[PDB]
């Protein structure tokens, strides 16, 4: 049984995540905007910046 987190109301699937390095939560990389050639060492949703 999968995991919801991320904003866009869609699982983990296999897919990519990152944390919110403040509020915590897992964000898909695809909705996040995030490349896997440059992956921020922190990194902030939307909901906390
Ligand atoms: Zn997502």
């Amino acid at each position: 049984s999968d995991l919801i987190t991320c904003y866009c109301r869609k699982p983990f699937a296999g897919r990519p995540m990152i944390e919110c390095s403040l509020c915590g939560t897992w964000i898909h990389l695809s909705c996040a905007k995030i490349k896997k050639t440059n992956v921020p060492d922190f990194f902030y949703c939307q909901k906390c910046k």
